[PDB]
């Protein structure tokens, strides 16, 4: 069928939305070239509802049955507990949109009589009725980026009231059952030093490696009535509650399968045949169904001694060579059953050879030396994005703060140490806001983070080594520096200067302040400082940092 009709209403935004970047008395600190930064918004969302829209045919055969039955005979292991209505509340965003019954996500958070009633009601509705289509609204996301311009991104979700249902029912199930299905596949169970750790063993425990992701052309489109049905049958294997399976059919026929699509307006947009992206099982579900199609595929292409790492729709698989001519060949293969199953690539898949070439999950493996000129494998990206976004949050107040989030996941990493660190560490000595928690995105899900504790938990995810790398690859350097070029970020001698000054003001507060100073901006200076494990280190609560994801699925931890 087809993944989208369309009745001719507009996508609608709440307010207005700024496409140009917004600058202030810090921005030419960071970056001259302001009109290389942009927001996507729903301006521009006609251009997305155009490729998102296509019929799907899906082609299925016995290594796809096969491998369904070899996922759900682990599903069958599992058992999820039903949560509670006010435990279903503590895990939603204060950010999250609110109802359109007349409540809000704070009145969700703190408990009020009147979130909790109508909570129950939609519950109660879920158990007596599954075939009742599930109303939901279809918005633009505003994301931000450099030109390289994007269509905004759709989110397609269902009232505040279903969103805490959902929770009830399915959020022990997609923190839990992904793992056992999926096994060390599953991408989410690691922090970037464990990934790196597996991809490493992986890529040098073939004979002769040879590693591809797989870019699907929006994943969320090419999800099928079939395919969430499959993954609610996989749900199902679990052990139970009577209510808890009850509730998970019901969300998925009136839900899960498809729906009408409102616009904040009220006015109907259409119906929606494919994946919600704003929904609790949307990362899980994605998950499930990539693992499932690449897994088969792996068969279908004879592919030797294949292992996939699964996020989301985000794949990469690490195999052994048969040399660039049968390579070439076996990934067409892989290709051709992919698009069977309705899953079509966006860039086709190439071969590649060398580990640190291998992008996924939008980053790579790359290597630099400890203090005792050990060789030390890191996770790094492409720091154009991060950059962009860390533009818009220095002008900008904003509900997440990625700038935040890229310290946290890339804290190893050149850019990160030297410009992020430096200039945002730099804004809140001027705004003496040290002390003050801020949310930030970890895998989907929102984090309330206190920036004084970067130190520690940066030691906990990453090892001192963090504060301590040098000697980064050319290639890796390269990349930084031409992407300043891009942008007109100060070079990297300039950033060392303020860093300085940024590390001496932050060791005169002592106490936390100082411990910033002292291990983040250690690289500052030419006599450096001796870093030894962290009284504080082993008091953070980092139990569910990296268990799952939870993109779209409005959850906070
Ligand atoms: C639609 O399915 C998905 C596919 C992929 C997804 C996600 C969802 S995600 O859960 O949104 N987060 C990440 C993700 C991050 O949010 C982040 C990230 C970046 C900056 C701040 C916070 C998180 N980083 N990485 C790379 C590092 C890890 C693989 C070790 C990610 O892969 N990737």
């Amino acid at each position: 069928s087809m993944s989208y009709t369309w009745t001719g209403a507009l996508i609608t935004p709440c307010a207005a939305e700024e496409s140009k970047l917004p600058i202030n008395a810090l921005s030419n600190s960071l970056l001259r070239h302001h009109n290389m930064v942009y927001a996507t918004t729903s301006r521009s969302a006609g251009l997305r509802q155009k490729k998102v829209t296509f019929d799907r045919l899906q082609v299925l055969d016995d290594h796809y049955r096969d491998v369904l039955k070899e996922m759900k005979a682990k599903a069958s292991t599992v058992k999820a507990k039903l949560l509670s209505v006010e435990e279903a509340c503590k895990l939603t965003p204060p950010h999250s949109a609110k109802s359109k019954f007349g409540y809000g996500a704070k009145d969700v958070r703190n408990l009020s009589s009147k979130a909790v009633n109508h909570i129950h009601s939609v519950w109660k509705d879920l158990l007596e009725d599954t075939v009742t289509p599930i109303d939901t609204t279809i918005m633009a996301k505003n994301e931000v980026f450099c030109v390289q311009r994007k269509p905004a991104r759709l989110i397609v979700f269902p009232d505040l009231g279903v969103r805490v249902c959902e929770k009830m029912a399915l959020y022990d199930v997609v923190s839990t059952l992904p793992q056992v299905v999926m096994g060390s596949s599953y991408g989410f169970q690691y922090s970037p030093g464990q990934r790196v750790e597996f991809l490493v063993n992986t890529w040098k425990s073939k004979k002769n490696p040879m590693g591809f992701s797989y870019d699907t052309r929006c994943f969320d489109s090419t999800v099928t009535e079939n395919d969430i049905r499959v993954e609610e049958s996989i749900y199902q294997c679990c052990d139970l509650a009577p209510e808890a399976r009850q509730a998970i059919k019901s969300l998925t026929e009136r839900l899960y399968i498809g729906g009408p699509l409102t616009n904040s307006k009220g006015q109907n947009c259409g119906y929606r045949r494919c994946r919600a992206s704003g929904v609790l099982t949307t990362s899980c579900g994605n998950t499930l169904t990539c693992y499932l199609k690449a897994s088969a595929a792996c068969r279908a292409a004879k592919l030797q001694d294949c292992t996939m790492l699964v996020n989301g729709d985000d794949l990469v698989v690490i195999c052994e060579s048969a040399g660039t001519q049968e390579d070439a060949a076996s990934l067409r293969v892989f290709t051709e059953a992919m698009t069977r199953y309705s899953a079509p690539p966006g860039d086709p898949p190439q071969p590649e050879y060398d580990l640190e070439l291998i992008t996924s999950c939008s980053s790579n493996v790359s290597v630099a030396h400890d203090a005792s000129g050990k060789r030390v494998y890191y996770l790094t990206r492409d720091p154009t994005t991060p950059l962009a976004r860390a533009a818009w949050e220095t002008a900008r107040h904003t509900p997440v703060n990625s700038w935040l989030g890229n310290i946290i996941m890339y804290a190893p990493t050149l850019w990160a140490r030297m410009i992020l660190m430096t200039h945002f560490f730099s804004i809140l000595l001027a705004q003496e806001q040290l002390e003050k928690a801020l949310d930030c995105q970890i895998y989907g899900a929102c984090y309330s983070i206190e920036p004084l504790d970067l130190p520690q938990i940066i030691e906990r995810l990453h090892g001192l080594s963090a504060f301590s790398l040098h000697s980064y690859s050319p290639g890796e350097i390269n990349r930084v520096a031409s992407c300043l070029r891009k942008l007109g970020v100060p070079p990297l001698r300039v950033w060392r200067h303020r860093a300085r000054s940024v590390r001496a003001r932050l060791l005169s507060q002592g106490g936390r302040a100082a411990t910033c100073g002292k291990y983040l901006f250690n690289w500052a200076v030419k006599t450096k400082l001796k870093l030894t494990p962290i009284p504080a280190a082993s008091q953070l609560d980092l139990s569910g940092w990296f268990v799952a994801g939870y993109s779209g699925g409005d959850i906070y931890h």
